[PDB]
């Protein structure tokens, strides 16, 4: 099984990513995202926007089961994180989270 938080740490190490609503939306409009990972309790309007832009751009979405609190801890930040945008998977298996085509 992929350990999500452990694969996030591998992305942080060897891949490329960005965090939060504004930068994630940019990454989708500009086509740099490979996958977005959305916190379960992301503010609904922002969540809807993220899902909308992911669909629009054909970028896969994984729904993180935990909170924005837990997602921040996963990525080594002291603050909540609503969404992680994977720009490059590096040596991780993070893209497996994208699920079925």
């Amino acid at each position: 099984m992929v350990d999500i938080a452990f694969e996030l740490r591998k992305v942080i190490d060897s891949g490329k990513y960005t965090l939060g609503y504004r930068k994630t939306v940019q990454s989708l409009k500009m086509g740099g995202s490979k996958l977005i990972i959305i916190a379960r309790n992301t503010r609904p309007d922002r969540k809807e926007d993220l899902e909308y832009y992911a669909r629009l751009s054909g970028t896969p979405v994984y729904e993180f089961e935990g909170t924005n609190v837990e997602l921040g801890t996963a990525v080594g930040k002291p603050h909540t994180v609503s969404v992680v945008s994977i720009l490059d998977a590096g040596e991780s298996r993070i893209l497996a989270l994208g699920g079925k085509e």
